[PDB]
């Protein structure tokens, strides 16, 4: 928490899960928009995990880790994504300096781990 884990980034972006029975993205926690995305930095044991937050009611949408050797996909320069053994995760960001804001901190937690 606040005492074991320091924000390494702030990036804004609507933060989606695919429907892998459907085949569409959907959003996040049950509504679409912005939220406040951060990865988050537990500097005892050096790991990472991506925690958002609409900006509207603060509903956090995503706490996922982040597993060494992760393949983050960087589909386009405002949509990145990746998956782990239960879902697929997508950011599309509000602009590419969030992107890069976000995959520059992806992908420092990605070689660090
Ligand atoms: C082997 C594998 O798992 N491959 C994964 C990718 C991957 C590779 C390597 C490591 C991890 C991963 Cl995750 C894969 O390809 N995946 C994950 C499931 C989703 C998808 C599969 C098919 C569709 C085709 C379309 C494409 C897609 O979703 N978009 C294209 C460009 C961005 C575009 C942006 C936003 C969203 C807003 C909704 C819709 C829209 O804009 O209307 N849309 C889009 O259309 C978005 N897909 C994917 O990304």
């Amino acid at each position: 928490g606040s005492m074991s884990e320091q924000s390494i980034c702030q990036a804004r972006a609507a933060v989606m899960v695919y429907d892998d029975a459907n085949k569409k993205w959907v959003p996040a926690g049950g509504s679409t928009g912005f939220s406040r995305v951060h990865i988050y930095h537990h500097t005892g044991n050096n790991t990472f995990r991506v925690v958002g937050r609409k900006i509207q009611d603060h509903q956090v949408v995503i706490n996922c880790a982040i597993p060494k050797g992760l393949k983050y996909n960087q589909a386009t320069q405002t949509f990145h994504q990746w998956r782990d053994a239960r879902q697929v995760y997508g950011l599309n960001f509000g602009s590419k300096e969030d992107a890069n804001v976000f995959a520059s901190a992806m992908m420092h937690a990605l070689e660090v781990l």
